[PDB]
């Protein structure tokens, strides 16, 4: 019933490297549903990604995403409905949140702290209060990272990688 | 105008990544601000009300980086061009670009910021960073007691590096 709205919204990520160099990253391509019943589904085209650096993008999706045999990232919730219903427009609810990443088949556990908002009758936001830090062996990517950072000549890759959301629904 | 922080709907966090592989988030829990009808905008950051969720952590980074004794606030100020949020209605959204400086312990550093404004209402009006905006401990002189942190904690890195990242709600009221 609620549709992810791409052009409304953005998924981001940080990464660390060579001890202090900060970046933050994005993918352009999501797709989301949220059903009645409050199973909540995001759905990240991994060929999407866009670090700025085109070779960089190019790398990732060959070596770290391989998006060649896993084109979409899923992060999978349960929601309670009632409350968030509930919400006039206008109003926000603070949900700290179980849900799923799954990256390349691979499915890890995390949990979120989220800030939901009705926005009118038809339109919902979903904002990452603060944002959730996944980590590269939660997916068997170490040796993945450690591959980009020496074949791309660095001190290091941080195997902590925080994502922020602004996500943006309508019915 | 004026419009004034909610702290109680608002957010203001930031990350950092220990032992080159650790990222952790902290808040602070105590912010005001205000914006003027002409776009002169202020935020206040109470740094005593940081938390980390560790207590012994929470006491270093008070007297040891923030300072809270000689610098118990650190702000950040920014002006608005209202015209284009003033005009959103309720639902509606607006990404902007918005050059700022931050103030904090006694330095100053600028920074341009990736926002998106959205009305709530027609008094209030939400604002989140689109990307965090990175601060380095070099723009706040802060290096030495970056390491002297690691070096407090037992760690053999931190990264100077901090992502800071918000969510903050004005409202028009007294
Ligand atoms: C070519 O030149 C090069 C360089 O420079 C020249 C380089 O520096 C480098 C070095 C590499 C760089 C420094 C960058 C490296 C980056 C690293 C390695 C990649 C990290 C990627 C990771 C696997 C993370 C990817 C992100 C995921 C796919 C997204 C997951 C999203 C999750 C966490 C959820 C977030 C969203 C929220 C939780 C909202 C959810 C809410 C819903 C589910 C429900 C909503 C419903 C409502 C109503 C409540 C290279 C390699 C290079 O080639
Ligand atoms: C025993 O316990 C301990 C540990 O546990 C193991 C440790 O690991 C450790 C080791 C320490 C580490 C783990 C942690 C390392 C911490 C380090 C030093 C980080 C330090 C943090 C600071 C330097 C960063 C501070 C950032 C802030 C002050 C800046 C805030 C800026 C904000 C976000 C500005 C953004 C907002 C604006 C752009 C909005 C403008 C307003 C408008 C847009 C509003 C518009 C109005 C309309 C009308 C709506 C210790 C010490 C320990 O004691």
């Amino acid at each position: 019933n609620w549709y992810l709205d791409n052009e409304s919204s953005r998924l981001s990520f940080t990464s660390t490297k060579n001890a202090d160099i900060a970046e933050v990253h994005r993918f352009l391509v999501l797709h989301g549903k949220v059903d009645p019943k409050g199973l909540a589904e995001v759905e990240v085209e991994t060929e999407s990604i866009s670090t700025g650096i085109p070779l960089r993008d190019e790398r990732l999706r060959e070596q770290v995403f391989q998006v060649h045999k896993f084109p979409v990232a899923q992060i999978n919730a349960q929601l309670d409905m009632r409350p968030i219903n509930n919400l006039a427009p206008g109003a926000q609810l603070e949900l700290r949140l179980p849900l799923t990443v799954s990256l390349r088949g691979k499915s890890h556990s995390y949990n979120a702290e989220l800030l939901a908002t009705r926005l009118d009758e038809r339109r919902f936001q979903v904002v990452t209060l603060e944002p959730l830090v996944i980590h590269a062996q939660d997916f068997d990517m170490v040796s993945d990272f450690n591959a980009l950072r020496n074949a791309a000549g660095l001190s290091a890759v941080s195997l902590s990688v925080p994502v922020g959301a602004v996500l943006i629904f309508t019915a």
